[PDB]
C-alpha cells in the first residue's frame, strides 16, 4: 500500500496526474477495488519498482566500473 | 531539464533504499568530475527510460481506474 501511496504522490508531483484524481484513485484502491483490480494495479506498480530497483542496479554497476 | 530528471531519479532510488547518502553524494562527484562522455550518455539514457515509464504508469493507472468505473454499470 506505500509503494500504491509513493507512486500516486510521485505522478501528481511530476504532473501526470492531478490532487482530485490521487484522491480519487487512492479512496477507490483502499475501499472499493476488488480483489482483481488490485491485483492488476500492484501488478502495473510491482513491474515498476522492478524496474526503478534494475536502474538503481545499472547506475551502481556503470558508476562502479568506471572506478573500475 | 534532464538534469533535474537525474536529481529526480537518484531521490526515488534513495527513498525505495536502493542507493544509500554516501552513493547519491560520490555519484554526483563522479558524474561532474570522473565519468566520460558516454558514460554520460548511459546515465541519461537509464533517467529517460525512467521518466517515460513513469508517465506510462500514469495512464496505465488512470486507465484502470476508468475501467472500474465503467464497470459498475
Ligand atoms: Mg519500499
Amino acid at each position: 500500500l506505500g509503494h500504491i501511496v509513493k507512486t500516486i504522490r510521485c505522478l501528481e508531483e511530476e504532473g501526470h496526474i492531478d490532487k482530485s484524481f490521487r484522491e480519487d484513485f487512492l479512496t477507490w484502491y483502499s475501499l472499493r477495488a476488488t480483489h482483481r483490480e488490485v491485483r492488476v494495479v500492484k501488478d502495473f506498480v510491482e513491474t515498476f519498482m522492478e524496474d526503478l530497483s534494475s536502474l538503481g542496479q545499472q547506475l551502481v554497476d556503470t558508476f562502479s566500473e568506471s572506478i573500475l
